[PDB]
């Protein structure tokens, strides 16, 4: 129980800040991946496209919360080049005061290849991200008050745990969102990010990976968190309570599958924005699913637009008139 | 039957010319790759290292042939930046006169991630490589005479077929070395690169991929080529005749597994250098296996050194005194 003043109703987004290089492979990764050679892959994809966009899970989530009108602070480490990216985020209402700017290292670089089925294979070079372990959430809280929620996104692995530990000692609600880092983190490293989480967000592959590496059963996890949110690709999203009462929300149907980078980030930002505005779980995931498909339909993670009238119409189309009106009249 | 003069005894190396960005993932790709999610991977590897080196299969193979004292012409397409890379290759005796230099596009970029087991996942952005389809082997042959062998390495996909067709009409012996491009090429595209090949080079994963995508059986392939050369990772290499008489040569034992990029290229260059100097199949693969391990033990594809005394000693250690003396006294 923390006695410091409430920031109300700020979300602090911790996680990576990067430049994304996105490329397309005009074939199927699946069609390359012989089950008997998966022991030691040797894969090389000739790509037909290369474009650069602003990225990082924390930049992506902060951007979307800001577009949706939310109060949001971005907390992460970037290189000296961050000034321009800061202007882009500030233009959508993102508070960038607490971004650590490295004196010597470069903003992180994500290099990603997407195939015809929206499968993705990517590397992430941390650069200045590694200095996120030097950021103190206590100093952020000192300046802006207690956030209603701290999102713990993929980050410098040590920073992910330090931030989570700080939330636990400061009594801040947090969302465990280790998604993009699950590959790098040991089972021990994953296990220590989970206990006491207000929300755990993953996709279903990531959920299997988590359980696979933690040695946990679903029951072991559900006993430690307030809510599991597991996106299911074209099958929508499951929201599961410790009970486990399950609410399911199907996707908003896409007009294209352009580029799936940042779709999870957008779902999380829309959903949490919904939750912050007092919408229930079903309605929050419906708003999330819309921001998600808007990202899927654009190239890059922050290259989507927010048209209030177009949103209501689409929400109506997929979820009906009640959902649409409840959502739009919360924004 | 071509009546033009012999270049004697030049190898023309066709294939890619690039800058390689090599990174290391301090984990296991296998441990990430759930058999039930291989239908649509979502993989992202936080890397702990990023270094840049000269690359491209044709640059790598030309470099090695030149280091070994062979006469070699490099034939491929590069950007205006190629002048510096040209000096590096020329320093090892590589003829770069027939490299097409793009007026507008950039030298190709390879971005590669290697895990603790030497597995590798990579993208390749072609840039100027796409202009290789405009190179005429006839003009190269015009200038330097008929090569004893043209290597058809991974390249602009259309260029790989055009070059092969030119070899077929000019009556030039060729080695089909589609390795790195097998992922991008359709079964139809692979099938038209094979007929009449003096050598077909792949690793065993690539051999399975080839057979998988061509719809061919091993017998279908062996009926069209003079020799199949299939590297087997730590198990060495099989050299198989249409018969199919098989010669097997085990690896030269490594002192490190540093970086496996370019190991296949080096094996091919050493082997073909052996063949050009009148060594038999077994002895040529023994020389190949040595250049291969020298690459494995260094970072980058062209960052290995050639010490004549160290070579004899190592060859002696793995293959015995006869092999070593026969090989060294051919160079
Ligand atoms: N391994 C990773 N670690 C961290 F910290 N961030 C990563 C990783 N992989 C992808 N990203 C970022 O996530 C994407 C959108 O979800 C992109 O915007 C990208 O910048
Ligand atoms: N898909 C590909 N297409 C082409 F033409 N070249 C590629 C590809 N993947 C890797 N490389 C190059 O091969 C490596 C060494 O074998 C490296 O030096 C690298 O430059």
């Amino acid at each position: 129980e923390d006695l410091y003043f409430q920031s109300h109703m700020t979300i602090a987004v911790t996680g990576s800040i990067a430049t994304d290089h996105l490329m397309r492979f005009p074939g199927r990764f699946s069609e390359q991946l012989l089950p008997e050679h998966l022991h030691k892959v040797s894969l090389s994809f000739l790509v037909d496209d290369l474009v650069m966009h602003r990225g990082g899970v924390a930049g992506n989530m902060a951007f979307a919360i800001g577009v949706l009108g939310g109060e949001v602070a971005l907390v992460g480490a970037a290189g000296a080049d961050f000034a321009d990216y800061r202007d882009w985020l500030k233009a959508r209402g993102v508070n960038c005061d607490h971004v650590l700017i490295s004196e010597t290292a470069h903003t992180a670089r994500f290099t990603c290849t997407t195939d015809v089925d929206m499968a993705q294979i990517a590397s992430f070079y941390p650069g200045a991200m590694s200095e996120a372990r030097n950021i103190k959430l206590a100093d952020v809280v000192s300046a802006i008050g207690k956030p209603e929620l701290v999102i713990i996104g993929a980050n410098d692995p040590e920073a992910m745990f330090l931030h989570t530990e700080e939330c636990r000692k400061l009594g801040l609600a947090f969302a465990a969102d280790p998604s993009q880092q699950l590959a790098r983190l040991s089972g021990e490293e994953i296990r220590r990010l989970v206990n006491g989480a207000a929300y755990l967000f993953t996709n279903d592959y990531e959920w299997d990976l988590l359980l696979s590496k933690t040695g946990w059963s679903e029951a072991d996890v559900m006993a430690q968190i307030d809510l599991r949110v597991t996106t299911l690709g074209p099958k929508g999203v499951d929201l599961v309570e410790p009970d486990g009462t399950t609410i399911h929300v199907g996707v908003v149907p896409e007009t294209s599958q352009t580029d799936p980078t940042g779709v999870g980030d957008a779902f999380r930002a829309g959903f949490l924005t919904g939750r912050s505005a007092g919408l229930g779980l079903e309605r929050s995931a419906q708003l999330g699913s819309l921001v998600a498909v808007l990202v899927l339909e654009s190239t890059g993670t922050q290259e989507w637009q927010w048209d209030y009238e177009a949103a209501a119409s689409r929400l109506a189309g997929a979820y009906g008139e009640h959902a649409a009106a409840e959502i739009v009249a919360v924004l």
